């Protein structure tokens, strides 16, 4: 006796037959089940939640409550002993540019966001959580182990607030706690346009019927747009430099300014919307502002889909690409398009691809000024370095000419993220994204490593020797077993990322299976998938086949030279060609119509 009932706060829209464009919320995509893939609903559960009390309390909440007869290890102790390293020499990916990392974060932000519970401000709560490190309600602090240097320097804990959950986000109900996905499950450019009607309207220029997105009125980049500023206070981007006082950008996704290169990629995408709207207006002078905005939005969504499925996923999944994501055969309205709770952890493989520095390069691909290269941690919520230090071109040149970090069993997550993370309202460059990922796995009720191995038809190692064989690494398996005591208790984020990479890929078997299944479902379960008959025309699909990140750069910067294959390692000048050489997006098939 089902009860798909619950989903309380409700962006409840009824669905119009033969409606020509996506909703902003993702409602009405699936005709039979219109909430499927819509924002502000529960993450899908591919397996039942696993909580200390079967309902809502994370493993690790109650010190004396074991998981399978063993205490779960402190998130920070796993971080310190397994995830950390000192030496950045030799850690770079010799065949992935920095754009490979950056596109991952972009796609991730299109697909999923499980924000911390509201509780608001004006409350003795997250203040107390930060101050006194007392576990209670939504305060689930990351406690330092006795030997942790941060115990000496930073107090007894890293504050950590539990993720929001659907129906109530205060009291609770008699099924398990289900965390919210606040963005649309569809790969639909929700990170540009918003997943909520109010934000989507606020992002638009509704003054002119030109179908444009709002742009910064305070600063321009050699005549090219910046995103608008978010004028909400306090601003973490003002906080990190109170002399410069440059606010965060406002985008479709709340996280756009988290680091300077995310903000950079957001800037490219916004510019591309306005370039498309202007061109469609020239082609189609009688199209109104709503029509121009929707047609540009639809093209930019197809661009994101094609870059992702054609260029990115093959070099993530390598040999597993054909196993999990066969050639597209059409829309299947029986496929669940919802992002799963586990996927939101599987996609954090990107955290091990983030290198320790960011470079700005000039028109000659040489160092931009006397501090061309900067430590990553100085660039969290850093917008002033864009406006006041050369705009986005030097940063885009670095995305092309510099490399991603290569995942390494001995060098997993750079100290820029593992020790120097900045979080809004928490003042210090002193947080640990790895420990946060582990604590969040437990927050979200994640089944352990072997449950997911089973889910993926893979062996479930029970002993040291079994884990050493799966990981192909004796020392890492010994460190895992000393902390976790059974592979059944290994948190999915660390167990998935501990596996050796598949041939031609950048994730191991378990991740290839969880990522592949999810990407297959968001493609096959999307009625507005670019290649679905009647979404675009035959002639439009032919034009769309020629999109490239290189053309996106040529069209929306003053960069003269780009590589043809932007995700691989490219060196200047050898691998860089003139922009005039790069295929263009031919918009002539968007002519209203012809004869
Ligand atoms: C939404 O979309 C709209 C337009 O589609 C955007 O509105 C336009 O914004 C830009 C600013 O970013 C304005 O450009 C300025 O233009 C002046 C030159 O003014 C002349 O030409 C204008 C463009 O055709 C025209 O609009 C002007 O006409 C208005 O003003 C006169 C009074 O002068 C009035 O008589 C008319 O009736 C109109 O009301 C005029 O003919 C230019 O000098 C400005 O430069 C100064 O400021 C910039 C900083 O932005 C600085 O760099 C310069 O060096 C200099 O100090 C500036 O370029 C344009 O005027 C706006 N159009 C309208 C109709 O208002 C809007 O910005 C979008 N909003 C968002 C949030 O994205
Ligand atoms: C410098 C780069 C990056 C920074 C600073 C960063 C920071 C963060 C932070 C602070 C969180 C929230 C953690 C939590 O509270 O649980 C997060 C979540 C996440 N990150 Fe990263 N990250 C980066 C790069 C990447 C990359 C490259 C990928 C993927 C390829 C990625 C995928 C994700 C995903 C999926 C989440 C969870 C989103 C959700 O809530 O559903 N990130 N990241
Ligand atoms: C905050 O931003 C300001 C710029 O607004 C940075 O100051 C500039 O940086 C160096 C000073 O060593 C010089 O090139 C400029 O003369 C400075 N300008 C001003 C106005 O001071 C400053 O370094 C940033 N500070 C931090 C902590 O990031
Ligand atoms: C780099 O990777 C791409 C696939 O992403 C491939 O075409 C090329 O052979 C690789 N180059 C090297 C040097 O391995
Ligand atoms: C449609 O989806 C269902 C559920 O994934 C699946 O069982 C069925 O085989 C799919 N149809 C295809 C592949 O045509
Ligand atoms: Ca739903
Ligand atoms: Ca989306
Ligand atoms: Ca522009
Ligand atoms: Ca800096
Ligand atoms: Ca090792």
């Amino acid at each position: 006796s089902w009860e798909v009932g619950c989903g309380a706060p409700v962006p409840l829209v009824k669905c119009d037959e033969n409606s020509p464009y996506r909703t902003i919320t993702g409602d009405c995509n699936n005709r039979r089940s219109p909430a499927l893939g819509a924002a502000n609903r529960a993450l899908a559960r591919w397996l039942p939640a696993e909580y200390e009390d079967g309902l809502a309390l994370p493993f690790g909440w109650t010190q004396r409550k074991t998981r399978n007869g063993f205490r779960v290890p402190l998130a920070r102790e796993v971080s310190n002993k397994i995830v950390g390293y000192l030496d950045e020499e030799g850690v770079l990916d010799q065949n992935r540019s920095l754009l490979f990392m950056q596109w991952g974060q972009i796609v991730d932000h299109d697909l999923d966001f499980a924000p911390e519970t509201e509780l608001g401000s004006n409350e003795h709560s997250k203040t107390q959580c930060e101050e006194y490190c007392i576990q209670g309600d939504n305060c689930f602090p990351i406690m330092f182990p006795k030997n942790d240097p941060k115990l000496k320097t930073q107090g007894k804990c890293m504050p950590f607030s539990r993720a929001g959950f659907v129906c109530p986000t205060p009291p609770y109900q008699s099924l398990a706690r289900e965390q919210i996905n606040a963005v649309t499950s569809f790969l639909d450019a929700s990170l540009v346009y918003g997943s909520e009607p109010s934000l989507a309207s606020r992002l638009r220029n509704l003054s002119s019927p030109l179908g444009l997105m709002a742009v910064n009125q305070e600063a321009w980049d050699h005549g090219l747009a910046y995103l608008p500023f978010n004028n909400k206070k306090p601003s973490p981007c003002e906080f990190i430099n109170t002399t410069a006082r440059v606010p965060c950008f406002l985008a479709g996704d709340s996280r756009a300014s988290e680091q300077i290169l995310l903000a950079t990629a957001h800037t490219l995408l916004l510019r591309e919307h306005n370039r498309l709207a202007r061109e469609l207006k020239k082609l189609n002078p009688h199209w109104n502002g709503e029509k121009l905005y929707q047609e540009a939005r639809k093209i930019l969504g197809a661009f994101i889909q094609i870059i992702t499925f054609r260029d990115y996923l093959p070099i993530v999944l390598g040999s597993e690409m054909q196993k999990w994501i066969p050639p597209y055969q059409g829309y299947n309205n029986s496929v669940d398009p919802r992002i799963s709770n586990v996927f939101t952890f599987a996609f954090r493989f990107g955290h091990m691809e983030v290198p320790s520095t960011v470079s700005r390069l000039d028109e000659n691909y040489q160092p931009w000024g006397p501090e061309a290269e900067l430590p990553l941690h100085t660039l969290f919520f850093n917008t002033w370095r864009i406006i006041k230090d050369g705009g986005i071109d030097p940063l885009v040149r670095g995305l092309l000419a510099k490399k991603s970090k290569l995942m390494n069993q001995d060098k997993m997550v750079t100290s820029e993220l593992r020790n120097k993370l900045f979080q809004p309202t928490h003042k210090i460059h002193g947080f640990d994204l790895a420990a946060i990922n582990l604590q969040r796995c437990r927050d979200h009720g994640m089944p352990g490593y072997n449950s997911w191995r089973g889910f993926c038809g893979l062996s479930q190692p029970k002993t040291l020797k079994g884990l050493q064989t799966v990981l192909k690494n004796k020392i890492l398996a010994k460190k895992l077993m000393d902390l976790y005591k059974t592979p059944d208790n290994i948190d999915i984020w660390i167990g998935g990322n501990a596996e050796p990479m598949v041939e031609r890929g950048r994730v191991g078997p378990l991740l290839a299976c969880l990522l592949g299944r999810q990407f297959q479902q968001i493609r096959d379960g999307d009625r507005f998938w670019w290649e679905n008959p009647g979404v675009f025309t035959e002639k439009q699909r032919d034009s769309l086949q020629k999109v490239s990140f290189s053309r996106l750069i040529c069209d929306n910067t003053h960069i003269t030279k780009v590589p043809l294959h932007a995700f691989q390692a490219n060196n200047y000048p050898h691998d860089f060609v003139d922009c005039s050489t790069v295929d263009k997006l031919d918009l002539s098939p968007w002519a209203s119509r012809e004869n």
